[PDB]
């Protein structure tokens, strides 16, 4: 049955929710959609409600919304945030114009951890080796989140960790632009367009994420692209003949060929006191050569992880179709895919 909704204004928006959600408290707001802090009475969760700016108004927000609800309407392992509840007040098709997404409320991300605690090694162990639990989950479900970073990763008191925010986007190339801490975690090849990612770029993040959790500081601050760049080889050395090759943007490969070329660096001396182990681990992820990264599922058999690696507790996802993302259709065509959608949820 349809539950009742109730109206207020939340900065010149007004949402329209079930009563079920009391005491909303906005908490950000953007070319997205505003997100608000809730509490869930029918659960006793405080929870984090989306409402999508205009989700169906050009082609390209009317398909975005529907992979936002595809894919939150997919994830489900402990180290990813799920989507607890999706609604809209319409009552039909034809009423149908706005979307509402919960998931549960990230309290503190994980820069909020590295200024209060001063990280130990277990602390890393654990932080990390979730975090690859997830994406392993994630991967195996062919989906690339491409924008892990400390802000997209939420921490609660017992040091649990969830992956959110997924990459559903393109950030503009302002947002990418500077010294700003939105590219850099970004994988060399993705930030630079060196060739069609995959999966891959994810562990390079956790790469930089790593690292940082042992500094307390950001691996590559680059002020820019080309500085982050520099920042990157001065430490993985510049690339050889074999990746070269592979780099398809032909500017690109002719822009690194004009650098003069340096040796990878001996991690040991740059991360000084860091467990022998974490260090190896980190050669093995910041590998400039996609190719020859460590993979999610590979990383969790490492020996840093032997005190927490389970075999049995690290499951795969079920198989997810996103045929859609290479569809072409009208906006009317991609509302009506994700009203179904919503008609359908299941709560947990
Ligand atoms: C305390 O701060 C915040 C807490 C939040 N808790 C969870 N998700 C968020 N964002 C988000 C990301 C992707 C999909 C959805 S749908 C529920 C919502 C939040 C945003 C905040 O600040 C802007």
């Amino acid at each position: 049955e349809r539950p009742t909704f109730y109206r207020q204004e939340l900065n010149k928006t007004i949402w329209e929710v079930p009563e079920r959600y009391q005491n909303l408290s906005p908490v950000g707001s953007g070319a997205y959609g505003s997100v608000c802090a809730a509490f869930d009475t029918k659960t006793g969760l405080r929870v984090a409600v989306k409402k999508l700016s205009r989700p169906f108004q050009s082609i390209i927000h009317a398909k975005r919304t529907y992979r936002e609800l595809r894919l939150l309407k997919h994830m489900k392992h402990e180290n990813v945030i799920g989507l607890l509840d999706v609604f809209t007040p319409a009552r039909s098709l034809e009423e149908f114009n706005d979307v509402y997404l919960v998931t549960h409320l990230m309290g503190a991300d994980l820069n909020n951890i590295v200024k209060c605690q001063k990280l130990t090694d277990d602390h890393v162990q654990f932080l990390i080796y979730q975090i690859l639990r997830g994406l392993k989950y994630i991967h195996s479900a062919d989906i690339i989140h491409r924008d892990l970073k400390p802000s997209n990763l939420a921490v609660n008191e017992d040091c649990e960790l969830k992956i959110l925010d997924f990459g559903l986007a393109r950030h503009t190339d302002d947002e990418m632009t500077g010294y700003v801490a939105t590219r850099w975690y970004r994988a060399p090849e993705i930030m630079l367009n060196w060739m069609h990612y995959n999966q891959t770029v994810d562990i390079w993040s956790v790469g930089c994420i790593m690292a940082e959790l042992l500094t307390g500081r950001t691996l590559f601050p680059g002020t820019d692209h080309i500085d982050q760049l520099k920042l990157i080889l001065r430490l993985v050395g510049t690339p050889g003949a074999e990746l070269l090759k592979k780099i398809s943007s032909e500017s690109a490969r002719n822009y690194i060929q004009s650098l003069t070329q340096m040796p990878k660096m001996n991690f040991a001396n740059v991360f000084i006191g860091a467990n022998p182990l974490a260090v190896d681990l980190l050669e093995k992820m910041l590998v400039l050569d996609s190719d020859k990264r460590i993979t999610a599922a590979q990383a969790l058999a490492h020996a840093y992880f032997a005190q927490y690696h389970d075999p049995d507790d690290e499951p795969v996802a079920d198989p997810y179709d996103q045929s859609f993302e290479s569809r072409d259709l009208l906006i009317d065509e991609w509302k009506s895919l994700t009203y179904d959608e919503v008609i359908s949820f299941v709560p947990p």
